């Protein structure tokens, strides 16, 4: 039976753009707001892995930041230990890879980015090799569409975004998130407008942006509670966790967080404080493995899974929407719009978001994978 | 894409103050528990269109008609029709039928383990794959088996059936606390300095007695070498079982007569355990599954039960447990396995002290034509 | 000295999207995932002595009715012969125990206990010439408030007409359930509570389908408006959502119907996520009833039981229970069941101006009609 | 059906100088003591002529529990149905309880009158009172000897010896009588009888948490069934430190009055067994304490005093109808002497109580008794 043969590791950049807020000369620059790096340009990293007999899978991770450091993990220490082994034992393979580096503490960060990357393209290959999409590996296909969410509302003032939003509902989305930082005029005032415009129907909600002491939080949630929200994401710190179970037990409001999570766990502490009604995975953070184990995880204690969505070629995101089909636990999904449209061209297979749905790729595997011209963009390690 | 087509279920019957009643059933003045004078269980044959066939398998020493009829009356009409790589999804929806009332364990888990373990059994022939492989992957080919119990009447002769077993390749043994006539300590005593200080000896103490009944007997043992105490408290005493497990520095192990993952939830929560031991005939390989992940994610050990059976779901768990990256051990029912190799096609085998996961598609293992034949029918 | 006989388990059947039912009469509604028959049908349970006495229990039979009917034929029925009916409560521990280290404690199991267990009660009360609450400590009261259990029209203001008209009959307590409320909570329990005024007790049941987070928000939703209680706000086994939400809202938490024995409750308590427990006797028997009450009482926690479709004879039992607890504030009341179901009982069990009326013979003071023994099907 | 007509009450008496009263003070514990053993009876009559048996402590001021009886109870009594028993306790416990009447004397009171009316229940049913009680469970009660009152470690030990001879098998020494020390007690008893009996102590309430905790864990290699009263009753946290610092069984109960009194014991897991007495309790309250352990899985096991035996019949049937029930503390002292007192068949020997067998308490007091009260 099959075995991996070889795995490569590529960058792909894209077109796709982000006062002294001026890259430097490598390419960064700093939001003077929220003191968190930015590339100029969109880019993933990519892994391609070859069987023996000549099936190839594609998996996807992030790489807005030094790529060439999670490429030089997988490159040096993971591609080694994962060649000759068989792809059906992608969950098996993924703790193998895990408990290489445990005991010195790389259990997250860079070094899980690495690990999902290669989890994504061997399970890739599993559905490929059995002729079944990723969800009928993962106990079964709950749901061939899922509802999406407009992540957010990129424009210069309240008038304007509250526009957009309506244009959005105009395609047949109902489900909208905002950005508190881009709030000029305040969450209050924001929400204000957005549940005029759109009315009483839609759901909406708001990415607090971590930077807030629980005290803030709780203030500005109450704010926003008249308008009718949806949820409130990312309220405190990642590290703040007694701040984050103060935040959750004192408003009424959904509390959601752990886009920038690594592994099931992870998510333990914060559910032992009940911190948290809704769980974000990302994808092209965790891998399917980690994704599954985190939605499952929310499934024993009743726990939402609302997955993330980020700057990517589409391939995590395929593999965010195979894994979404198979969570018993999954109601909704972020939607990019301005990175989904553009990058319609990087991919082969039936992945679509109309009408306020995500369709899932029907495919083995994925379902999707990099097309002649994005594979002709990629730059090896 | 292949679907469920029919589904049927029958008893299998194997021979093994207190005589039989009419219905065969006597009750233990020891642990007023009921018992069957014969050994039964309740399969479980889906087939799809195409004519791929799965079995299943679950408990049927009461009143097995009250399960096959969930099974017939109920369940079946809802699995007919979907896709057998679907069986977790199937799973969950057939749990929901009946949730909200209340029907969330005892017959009505029986009843959808059977159908599980059918399911899976299906998507793997299907994929042509054994389950493991269908579970994130095979982690291990063998498992190490400990002996469940010394079935004698003397402290020496238990002694004997064990050094025996030992002789064999086994060195970990369990025994039942109220099996030893002598006092637990005398039991340990001699077990230890008659198997060496190299084998693991665990003690089963059947669940009747109080938090401190049960510290005191663990203290008197743990002298001797303590590798775990099951079941030392009522299924219902949380607290006398959280209580148990912070007094004692042996590993507490509970888990067999629970259906769900949710049965696992409260007790980790007390840190009431340290090793859990699903039955897989009593739970599917879902409930399982998720019972051993839940496992892995709490740093808690595996060590699964095993019971009398066709060797059906023996074959479930065989599986389930190659997936599962927590599984240490697995019970041996040596009385039960033995006799039974007449009953089943395929490579499943348990010798030196380790079973052997069976290797073809699906669960790797069927009831050879004798035992269809001996089959009957719901 | 009379002792068990014989035991005879039946079935009494009784009439009332892609949902349409299978062949085998079961349809699945697709908001809630649960299945229900086209049919009203429960298990009933009749019991003989030596002398003669025959006493009658009752239990769920909406589904697999067989499977239960097979665990008291089967296994039950034999353990139970030739014991004394004064010693129901010991009897019950005896049955409970045979299977309890397999984990057969609930479910199924549980409704066959129950079933034997009021007919034991029913006819310990024969056998001595008394009510049944006069044997389980005292009779407390002879009428139980009543609540109005639900609210089954397709608007908003349809519910309120009816539930104004069941006003009119003397009720003064109601509940409506979340997922029939199109409007939403919120407008629901305005339009209740200004069709009917500042005084009438208003709940909501809530259905289990829910995270805590939901429950809360809803619950906040609904009380500007008054609200009794919010019941099954999530579900069964989130018993850390259950304490959560108890522990976040002002409002009376309402939880039990679906539960079999008093080790159910204790956990719930432990975590203060309840301040109504609403024990079903069709599921549970009189000694689980009563032993819940009793927690109940030492609690300080409110019983409203739950009621349900059935020949009365459960019902009766509840009844008779409720008479005897301390705790009991009033009782659910299902018309659509009860009004039709009159022809099958001889005996004074009642319902009228918003209160029951407790059965006052021998045992539980009811038992099936000549027409409902005429329509019993044996298993 | 029959209604209560009347209800009377009487002492019956029985055979650091005592005062002009009778009560001595013992510097060891600071507790009072009468001379002459005493306890104070209800006789409650039906409307038909029925009549039922109660009672309760006389040991101190018995005229004011009587007084309570006969002032205020009585009167809102008299006229209910003796089938209501349960529900009349809770009536008459509420009279008073949001003043804080809600133990001592006032329960000492409710519990005479609730046994007189569970006594006329199974008569007017012709059912010993287990059999309204959920039925029984058992017609024997293992029984333990509560005490060895003898000068010396060497003579206790004996007293013991004689006993086990006699079918017992379980046993209770008072940690204040073992003038070598706990550890040298609990040894010496332990040699004595061979490594089968249980021994248990009672350790009589004056010890701190941490002053408990050493006498147990000295007490314990020497194979120790329980540890009863170790520290103040009011020492609820004291009582935690206890159970949660020493591997041997925790045993309270004998003071308490209710069902209330156990809840705020068992919520900190304070207590593995719970030693209800009839006599301040009542058949109501004893069976609540009993099933409220069986929930919690503690086990029973019942106190026994100085009595005429009307109480101590209560408390058989109410074990006889408990799940929970281990054994029975036995007062051989008490309980002999005072045989001459009762008819019917209430029993002891080899080891075990007999439960009586006839209606209602199946006991009632002997006509030498009956000629002895004095009326209040
Ligand atoms: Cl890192
Ligand atoms: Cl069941
Ligand atoms: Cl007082
Ligand atoms: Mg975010
Ligand atoms: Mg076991
Ligand atoms: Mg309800
Ligand atoms: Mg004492």
């Amino acid at each position: 039976s099959d075995r991996v043969k070889k795995i490569e590791s590529f960058t792909l950049t894209l077109p796709r753009e982000t006062p002294g807020e001026e890259p430097n000369g490598r390419g960064y620059l700093v939001r003077k707001a929220n003191r968190t790096v930015y590339p100029t340009f969109d880019r993933s990293v990519l892994v391609r892995i070859e069987t023996e007999n000549g099936a190839v899978g594609w998996g996807e991770t992030y790489g807005l930041v030094a790529p060439r450091a999670t490429m030089e993990i997988i490159d040096d220490l993971l591609a080694d230990f994962t060649i000759g082994r068989d792809p059906f034992d992608a969950a098996a393979i993924h703790d193998d890879l895990y408990d290489l580096m445990r005991v010195r503490g790389y259990t997250g960060g860079f070094y899980v980015d690495a690990l999902a990357a290669i989890d994504i393209a061997l399970w890739d290959l599993a559905g490929k090799l059995a002729g079944l999409p990723v969800c009928k590996l993962l106990g079964g296909q709950r749901r061939d569409r899922i509802a999406a969410y407009i992540s957010g509302l990129p424009e210069d003032t309240r008038a304007k975004r509250a526009e957009l939003a309506a244009a959005w509902q105009a395609k047949g989305f109902s489900s909208f998130k905002f950005a508190s930082p881009v709030a000029d005029d305040g969450v209050a005032k924001e929400m204000e407008i957005l549940r005029e415009r759109l009315g009483p129907a839609v759901r909406i909600a708001c990415d607090m942006h971590w930077a807030h002491t629980a005290s803030e939080a709780v203030a500005l949630i109450k704010a926003m509670e008249p308008h009718g929200l949806w949820f409130a994401e990312a309220p405190v710190r990642t590290e703040d966790i007694d701040g984050l179970a103060r935040v959750a037990a004192s408003v009424s409001t959904a509390i959601a967080v752990g886009e920038e999570w690594r592994t099931v766990h992870d998510m333990v502490p914060r559910v032992a404080r009940r911190a948290l009604a809704i769980v974000q995975p990302e994808m092209g953070h965790k891998g399917i493995t980690q994704f599954m184990r985190i939605g499952a995880y929310a499934h024993v204690h009743h726990i939402k899974v609302i997955p993330h969505a980020t700057i990517g070629a589409g391939i995590f995101l395929a593999a965010s929407l195979q894994a979404s089909a198979a969570l018993a636990n999954v109601d909704c999904h972020e939607f990019q719009h301005s990175i989904f449209e553009p990058n319609r061209r990087l991919l082969v297979g039936d992945m679509d978001c109309l009408n306020g749905e995500y369709v899932v790729p029907t495919g083995p595997g994925l379902g999707v994978e990099p097309s002649k011209e994005a594979q002709g963009l990629l730059k090896k390690h």
